């Protein structure tokens, strides 16, 4: 309660905005209209204000658009069917009751496909409006008054939500994508040092969050293409996809840290005395990789270009010293006695596995650097100077 | 869409069952009332039918219980406020708007907590019913005549939905969990064979499905506890929690196949001439591991116990043969002229990493066999005669 409120004040502003929007969609009902029935059709505005008010502006825009489309398509369909029913007499309330089964079946079948998982609420509003329009106006024949009334109540319930969301302390999805891209670099940098220290002593979230967030970055990128230009992002087509490309480049490197963490938790291990012969080189490689990842995160946070100097020189030299040391003491990994216990040999080879994995991690960084250069060039970052 | 219908005929009966329930509600409203009231309040039965129909019986029962608690908790609070607002005479219209503001704020703050994210469907029902029962009876005082005429249409909708869902082709979540476990056992074996075949040439779906579904198993287990005993699952408390343990053991075994697939896509690779020296042992270990996994999958599907003979003897012999072979040719993996280029040394050292990862995969199977024995004992599996 109070702890979460103090930690993040964005959710108290969100809750107060929802309260304000409801209090307005209620004062308008009380005073702006004295009609008796006006107060029974209040559910078509409250459902709208409870289904379209979202955390970000782009999600609210998308949901509003979808709801409008659904309602209009099903009001047109309902009107057309109600007209066409009269053609054959005596078949009334039977040819209207045989179309609800076919519309509900087509709607559900179309709603269960995997591609259409971002329109789940416009199919429900389509079915609800079709059935309501057909059933309500059957006895009296008045279908257009019901259609128009309900549509106006939905635009009256969606425009106050959009105004309140956009004008009182807006939250943007593009800035959330920018901050998640910044955060992943630090999580991976912490994970690598955690793994190396854990293996050399006498993590999970760091690589999991980067390896388990592609969907979040694709939804945040689907909401960011709806928002108008604002703040630091002034072009009319911001390259929001190069952020996803850089995030994927970083996930490809985080899979090796996941494999090193799995190397720490194995059934077959090596004697500590043997591992303490390579401590210096491994600690150097870990320090250099953490420095590089933190420098790339800092340069992405400030929207700056890369300098003239090469950033991978020191990590490359550290990995070359590691290779030289491994070449100088290779007699502690293989059994030289036999040359033409299984546990002892597996314990010996688990150290060569750990070293090979660290070298592969150091070899996968150039792709991340290239993706960063491409993003810094398409997004017009400023000169480091 | 026709193809999706032929691949899963389970999706063509759900749509026809929803259509049939909607048609039954339509007929009851059309023929069992001579007054428009049941036609004018007919949006509540349609909304209930579209909201409360789920793929499984246990999800329908649990979500219906949680949706029937929010409506009965939001219907008494609105009548207590509408009865306590009389005291504040004259200024009795501001106390009814400050309560919509307070309830809105509180319900959104509670819904934003990170442990309540799974119950976002009960807070919407609570907020909608409170706001409707407070904005609908304001100008007349008929607060108890608006909460009793709208609850029988929701009882009609819930009853029709429950009868049609439970009595026409019921779908059970325990069978879904059983089939998921069998499918994961098959997929891991196919991925294991694919990895070795791809490495020795002159995968994603399996481990990616068996490592990214724990949430699905937890949801299916949460739904299967509400269902009554049926078919082969005849017991008051079926041990549905012993399936998740076996799934977790299989996920721990599949992280090594994911590390071997990552070994295939590495930037540093070993020469083919040195790879072909160890072809026989790797092929044998792959054949044995795939046969063992498929045998355990067939034993799980048929609900049968393990026999007298040991199931791990041949894979345990193959691993020892591979170890002996590696011991006899270890001079091909290291440089023995420096004992006291980097790319060549790393390429030589990658083969030992592939071999060590296969040995670790072979070492992780005892835990899965123990989990299977525990499940076969707690669930009263039958003798494998
Ligand atoms: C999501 C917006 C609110 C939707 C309101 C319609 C759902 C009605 C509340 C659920 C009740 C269904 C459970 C059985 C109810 C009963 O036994 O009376
Ligand atoms: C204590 C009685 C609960 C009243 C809830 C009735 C729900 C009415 C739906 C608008
Ligand atoms: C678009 C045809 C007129 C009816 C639309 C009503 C929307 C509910």
């Amino acid at each position: 309660a109070w702890e979460m409120g103090v930690s993040d004040p964005r959710k108290i502003v969100f809750s107060a905005k929802i309260g304000l929007a409801l209090t307005i969609v209620a004062l308008l009902i009380f005073y702006q209209e004295p009609n008796p029935d006006l107060s029974r059709y209040s559910v078509w505005a409250i459902l709208t204000v409870v289904v379209v008010f979202e955390f970000t502006i782009g999600a609210t825009l998308s949901k509003g658009f979808n709801r409008a489309l659904g309602t209009l398509s099903a009001g047109g369909l309902a009107l057309g069917m109600a007209e066409l029913s009269t053609l054959f007499g005596d078949w009334e309330e039977i040819f209207c009751t045989l179309s609800i089964f076919c519309i509900g079946f087509l709607a559900t079948f179309m709603k269960l496909y995997p591609s259409m998982k971002a329109y789940e609420y416009g199919f429900r509003v389509f079915l609800l409006t079709y059935c309501y329009i057909l059933i309500s106006g059957f006895r009296t024949g008045q279908f257009i008054e019901v259609a128009i009334s309900r549509f106006l109540l939905i635009a009256l319930g969606a425009g106050v939500s959009l105004g309140v969301n956009m004008f009182i302390y807006p939250i943007w999805a593009g800035e959330d994508l920018h901050n998640l891209v910044v955060k992943n670099f630090m999580n991976v940098a912490t994970s690598l040092e955690g793994c190396v220290n854990g293996y050399l002593r006498c993590v999970y979230k760091g690589y999991r969050s980067a390896v388990e967030s592609t969907s979040q970055e694709e939804s945040l990128m689907s909401f960011a293409i709806w928002e108008p230009p604002h703040g630091p992002y002034k072009s009319f087509n911001y390259p929001w996809k190069n952020y996803v490309k850089l995030s994927g480049a970083l996930k490809h490197c985080a899979f090796t840290v996941m494999a090193l963490h799995g190397c720490i938790l194995s059934e077959i291990q090596a004697p500590e005395e043997r591992r303490q012969v390579f401590r210096q080189e491994l600690q150097r490689v870990g320090v250099e990789g953490a420095k590089l990842l933190r420098e790339l995160g800092e340069k992405v946070k400030k929207m700056e270009k890369l300098g003239p100097v090469d950033l991978l020189f020191e990590v490359h030299l550290a990995a070359e010293e590691l290779q030289h040391k491994i070449d100088k003491k290779s007699y502690l990994l293989v059994n030289s006695e036999c040359w033409e216990k299984t546990y002892e040999s597996a314990s010996a080879l688990s150290l060569a596995t750990f070293a090979s994995l660290l070298i592969e991690f150091v070899a996968r960084l150039q792709n991340v650097v290239d993706a960063f250069k491409e993003l810094s060039q398409k997004a017009n970052f400023k000169e480091p100077e």
